């Protein structure tokens, strides 16, 4: 009779993360929808054929979190290896440290700041706003990091990256960086961090490897959802594609950002000696460049070429994938209808809104496990398994 | 009749791993004499009082190794941290990444550096020598890192840290520093690295747990080998001592740099915001500054109180402890005189030299154990289990 127990649609880390716990925990069989010609989502890797190197294909993948449940959860399919993520910053001509620490000031400012000397020069330099008052990203950076250092390393990058006044854009998306006052310049400061032993996409593979879970690429959920659901028609629905496109636009275009890649393989060995680079300044059209060889130095890759990787950012169109929401105070305002007509589908054919795209949220992996652990845990499970109502 | 089947002289990594290999593997009461009131020679460590905080009492101590057998065999007296070690210098008022990197080069030079960029401005001013044909201290370094960078990093350090003409000091000196040409700014490059979990002295005073070995504090060996040999006749000795002090310096002063430290508790958090800080400039009497809450960041300590320490180096007096062996061609000729007549009472009186002080050698914690597994597989065992003689 009922063939399958719930529809997922988009194989990230939040739709696996779901049909893994559902056909695990509960026994029940899962299908799978996946639009792309690969599962994983942007955390899709591939091994680039001359060199070896594994490319993560949408950009780079960093896995970090300070949550000891996530952490203990991800580390059932797959290694992790002692990778430290950081990141340098290209401005003028010169790479600096990043971010915000002693290496950033001292170099920037041409001297020595002691942790108490650098402390005082920043609150003068950001004595304009104080944090707590912070509204948007501008005010947000310069009340951490003082105007000078705003105008060097943040100004120029969230143009390129965003094209979206900074005035309007949220605080949010600038404390995603660490601000410190020692020369510790790790780009993250989560308790637990690295990269799959194996890569990511033999990580995502085992998630979605138990034989109760079905994944059908190639499949857009639009197409195949009114020939499936009677086919199973007690069987719920997690939802992780674009949440307007879901409701065709009908309230408006929520604002994104897309993003579009340049693989080069270079006869030379290294290209910046370093994993991410960062260009903040406006005289260049990346936001930054990837060099995956970097990222495994564990593995001894062949030392004749290497694979760098430069990023571009613009706005989504129509058809484009969207990468990052904008979420200004327009976008906002959108997603609050959005939210109403979500709140609608779900008590009317029991349809869940989840993941970066489902929610219009800057998401990161662990955010998006975490979140799809919740959704399993106070809402799927007992739905599933003790007849309790999505709501 | 026979109370001990070992004597072993410093209860240092070299001595408590001999203690505990011949202890714990063949069974046999071993007697450790100490002649400090505490076990562990340089590596022992103490909280400091006011804040809790541990101290490396003489000199920063970070264990690290590429040898598998080594880092196998220390896990099971202690656990390790995350840590890993790096160190930044002091330069005309400005901090510096170090060692050679892209961020050295980048800082000191004042642009940005490709890898092939650095790759030839350094072969530039590394013109005058070549590598292979590096003699001493002086020349190895220029034919590494070039002179101007020589000149502002290691000319004034070692100056203040050896006394010595860098022209008669060993190659291998300076080689103890990685040369990179990335961004990587790891003071050390082995595969294994980090700090004791619980300590040093708890890792130490696990070595020397066993009930077969007895260590006594406070006892000079010369001071007791007349009366306990006696007691013990057919028991061998693993001196670990000065090599040189052991004949009474009949043959001649060994060259030996010693250290004074100075401990002070800071009314403020942080002080330098990092671990290590070298001074490379001569108009600052101490070669580096030890910030220890920075060896630690796993552990939470108090924010209004830090422990520093300043370090001093200069020539070991008669009744100084040695810290580092010279060797100088003057020094590594009285060496082998030394050599001769410890290898005549190896076969007049079993008595062994190992260790950093009993074979004039700059010998890491690692490379310590490591000598005495070596002395113990090699030598030792086959003696005290197959009557094998020690030569
Ligand atoms: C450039 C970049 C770098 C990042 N780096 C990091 C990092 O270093 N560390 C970190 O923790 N996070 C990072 N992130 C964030 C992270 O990638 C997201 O959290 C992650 O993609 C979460 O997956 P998601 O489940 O929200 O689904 P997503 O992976 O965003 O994708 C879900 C899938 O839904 C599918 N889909 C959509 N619509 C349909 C449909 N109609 N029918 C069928 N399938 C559909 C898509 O094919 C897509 O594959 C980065 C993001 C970007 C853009
Ligand atoms: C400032 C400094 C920093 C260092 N940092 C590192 C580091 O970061 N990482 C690393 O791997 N290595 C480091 N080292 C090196 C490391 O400390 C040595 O390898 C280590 O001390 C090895 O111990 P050892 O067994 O050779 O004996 P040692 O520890 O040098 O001491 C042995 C003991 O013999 C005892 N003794 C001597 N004579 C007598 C006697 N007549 N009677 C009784 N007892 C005696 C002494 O009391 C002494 O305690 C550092 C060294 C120094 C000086
Ligand atoms: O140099 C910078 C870096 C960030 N920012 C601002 O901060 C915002 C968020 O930065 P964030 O680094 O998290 O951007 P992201 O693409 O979401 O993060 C990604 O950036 C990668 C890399 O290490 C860093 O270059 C990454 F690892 F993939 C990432 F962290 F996921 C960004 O939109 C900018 O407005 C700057 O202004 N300048
Ligand atoms: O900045 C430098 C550093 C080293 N050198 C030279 O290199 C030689 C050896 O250096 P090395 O760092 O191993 O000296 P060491 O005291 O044996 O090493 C110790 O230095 C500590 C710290 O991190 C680094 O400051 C340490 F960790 F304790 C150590 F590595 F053990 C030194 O004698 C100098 O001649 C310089 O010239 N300049």
């Amino acid at each position: 009779t009922a063939r399958f127990d719930l529809f997922v649609v988009g194989s990230g880390f939040f739709g696996l993360t779901i049909a893994e716990r559902v056909a695990t925990q509960l026994d029940k069989r899962v299908l799978v929808l996946e639009r792309r010609p690969h599962i994983g989502g942007n955390a899709y890797s591939e091994a680039e054929p001359q060199t070896g190197i594994e490319v993560h294909k949408y950009g780079a993948h960093l896995f970090h979190t300070s949550n000891k449940r996530v952490w203990d959860y991800v580390r059932q399919f797959t290694d992790f290896t002692d990778y430290r993520h950081r990141v340098f910053a290209m401005h003028n001509g010169q790479a600096y440290q990043f971010p915000m620490g002693l290496g950033l000031v001292s170099q920037f400012f041409g001297k020595y700041f002691t942790p108490e000397q650098a402390r005082q020069l920043i609150a003068e330099q950001a004595a304009e706003i104080d944090t707590a008052d912070a509204q948007n990203l501008e005010e947000k950076a310069i009340s951490l990091i003082g105007r000078p250092l705003y105008e060097a390393f943040v100004k120029g990058y969230t143009a390129k990256q965003w094209q979206t006044d900074p005035k309007e854009l949220p605080a949010a998306n600038i404390t995603r960086l660490p601000v410190r006052y020692t020369f510790d310049n790790r780009y993250f400061s989560d308790t637990y961090e690295g990269l799959p032993t194996d890569g990511y996409t033999a990580w995502l593979q085992n998630m979605a490897a138990d034989h109760r879970i079905e994944v059908r690429l190639n499949t857009d959920w639009f197409d195949v959802r009114g020939q499936l659901r009677p086919g199973s028609p007690a069987a719920p629905v997690v939802y992780t594609g674009p949440l307007d496109r879901y409701f065709d636009y009908a309230e408006g275009r929520l604002g994104w950002r897309t993003l579009d890649f340049e693989v080069e393989v270079l006869p030379i060995g290294d290209f910046q000696g370093t994993a991410v680079m960062n260009y903040n300044d406006l005289d260049v059209p990346y936001t930054r460049i990837h060099e995956f060889r970097h990222f495994h130095p564990e593995r001894d890759y062949r030392t004749d070429k290497t694979v760098i990787m430069r990023e571009y950012s613009r706005f989504a169109e129509d058809d484009d994938e969207p990468y990052y929401p904008i979420n200004t105070e327009a976008d906002r305002a959108l997603l609050a209808t959005y939210r109403a007509r979500a709140k609608s589908e779900t008590a009317s054919s029991k349809v869940l809104f989840g993941g970066r795209l489902g929610t219009y949220q800057y998401l990161d992996m662990h955010m998006a496990i975490a979140s799809a652990l919740n959704m399993y845990d106070n809402v799927l499970a007992p739905h599933l398994r003790d007849g309790v109502p999505l709501l």
